C-alpha cells in the first residue's frame, strides 16, 4: 500500500463539508462566472474557455512541458477546452478531437474560438476501440473519477494502453495525457515501462483539485516516477484540514476567429 492509497480512504472518510472544504483549499480556479452564462445561452461567438480544460492545458505550455504542433489529435476531447485550445497555438496546423458523447458525458461545445476551423469534432467515438493513425502530438484527458480507487487504476491502464498504440503508430510524436490515479501499482508498472521506451515524467497542475490525484504525463519532461508520485501524495496529504480558500485567476481568452 501506498501514500495514495491513504490519501484516497481520509478522502471517502470526509464528510461532505470536509469534502468541499478539502478539494478546492490552495488550488488555481478560473472565473467562469461569464463564460458558464454565456454557453449557458447557447452563444456560439465566444473565446472564453469552454472548460476548465484549457487553462490546464495552457500551464503545461506555458512552463515548457508540452510541445503542441503539427496535426494534433484530442482523445476523449469533452467540450472541447484541449481542443480549442491547441486550435488557437500557431505551430498547430489540425485537431482531430473524438470524445464518446451520450448519456452523462459532454459532447463538444461548438464555437468560433480561435482556430475552430482546424479542428474536426467527433463525438460518438469510443477511442480505446479507434484505429490509431498519423499524428505529431497525441493528447488524451481520460479519466473519470471514482470513491473506488482499483476501478480508478484500471481507468488509468486503458489511457496508457491507448498511448502506447498511439506511439506504436507515430514513435516520434509528442505525447502529453491524464494520469488519474498514479499511485496505483498496475499504474506505476505501466509508466514505467512507457517512459523506458519513450521518456517523460509526471507533473502536476495547479488547477488540479486536491480531491483528484490526477497527474499529467509529458513525452516533453523527465523524473523519477515513483518519487514523482509520492511528492504529490504527501502534498495532497497535507492540505487535509486545510480551511484557506482557492486562488480565483481569470478565465482564458482565446479570442475568435478563423485560422488560415
Ligand atoms: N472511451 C472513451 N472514448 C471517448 N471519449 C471518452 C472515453 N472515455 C471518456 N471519454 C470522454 O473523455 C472526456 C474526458 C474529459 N476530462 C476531457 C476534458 C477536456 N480535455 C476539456 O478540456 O474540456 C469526457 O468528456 C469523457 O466523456
Amino acid at each position: 500500500m501506498t501514500l495514495g492509497d491513504l490519501w484516497k480512504r481520509r478522502l471517502n472518510n470526509c464528510t461532505k463539508e470536509e469534502f468541499f472544504a478539502y478539494r478546492r483549499t490552495g488550488i488555481l480556479e478560473t472565473e467562469r462566472d461569464k463564460a458558464r452564462e454565456l454557453l449557458r445561452k447557447g452563444e456560439t461567438n465566444m473565446g472564453l474557455a469552454v472548460s476548465r480544460g484549457t487553462a490546464k492545458l495552457a500551464w503545461l505550455e506555458e512552463r515548457g512541458y508540452v510541445n503542441l504542433k503539427g496535426e494534433v489529435v484530442d482523445l476523449g476531447c469533452g467540450r472541447g477546452g484541449w481542443s480549442y485550445y491547441a486550435a488557437s497555438r500557431p505551430a498547430v496546423m489540425g485537431v482531430k478531437a473524438y470524445t464518446i458523447g451520450g448519456k452523462g458525458h459532454e459532447a463538444p461545445k461548438m464555437v468560433t474560438s480561435l482556430g475552430w476551423n482546424l479542428i474536426k469534432f467527433r463525438a460518438g467515438m469510443d477511442v480505446f476501440t479507434m484505429q490509431p493513425h498519423r499524428a505529431d502530438t497525441v493528447m488524451c484527458d481520460i479519466g473519470e473519477s471514482s470513491p473506488d480507487a482499483a476501478i480508478e487504476g484500471e481507468r488509468t491502464r486503458k489511457v496508457i494502453l491507448l498511448m502506447e498504440q498511439w506511439k506504436n503508430r507515430n514513435p516520434s510524436a509528442s505525447c502529453v495525457f491524464k494520469v488519474l490515479a498514479p499511485y496505483r501499482p498496475e499504474v506505476i508498472e505501466a509508466l514505467h515501462r512507457f517512459q523506458l521506451q519513450w521518456g517523460g515524467g509526471l507533473v502536476r497542475t495547479p488547477f488540479s483539485r486536491n480531491s483528484t490525484h490526477e497527474m499529467y504525463y509529458s513525452t516533453a519532461i523527465s523524473g523519477n516516477i515513483v518519487n514523482s508520485v509520492n511528492v504529490q501524495s504527501r502534498k495532497l496529504l497535507a492540505r487535509f484540514g486545510d480551511q484557506r480558500g482557492p486562488i480565483r485567476v481569470p478565465e482564458m481568452d482565446l479570442g475568435v476567429g478563423t485560422r488560415h
